């Protein structure tokens, strides 16, 4: 009984309405592309492995995992209706690294600058 990861969040779901949109577009080629390439994007870019990185309560203490990896192969697959369900993903992600850890860590430092690039980039999307 050694410790495992939760199954990922599904980004695939055929069952669930989706479009294609202008601000959907923008957000895979603009918003998540700009900030997969930045300095502190690496933890983010793949689910949280509480194996590898040896946090066991990890998934004891978020319940809704997410991370920009999923978001990418979401916005790929056109898995969302509209802009406000990935951005409350972005949001998801960002708060639930809040969450685990404080003020001051490093982990925080790298998500509080993401969000406010984020923030800064969804400013303004297409019409």
């Amino acid at each position: 009984m050694g410790s495992t990861n939760p199954p990922p969040p599904e980004t695939s779901n055929p069952n669930k309405p989706k479009r294609q949109t202008n601000q959907l577009q923008y957000l895979l080629r603009v918003v998540l592309k700009t900030l997969w390439k930045h300095q502190f994007a690496w933890p983010f870019q793949q689910p949280v492995d509480a194996v590898k990185l040896n946090l066991p309560d990890y998934y004891k203490i978020i319940k809704t995992p997410m991370d920009m990896g999923t978001i990418k192969k979401r916005l790929e697959n056109n898995y969302y209706w509209n802009a406000q369900e990935c951005i409350q993903d972005f949001n998801t992600m960002f708060t639930n690294c809040y969450i685990y850890n404080k003020p001051g860590d490093d982990i925080v430092l790298m998500a509080e600058a993401l969000e406010k690039l984020f923030l800064q980039k969804i400013n303004e999307l297409p019409t």
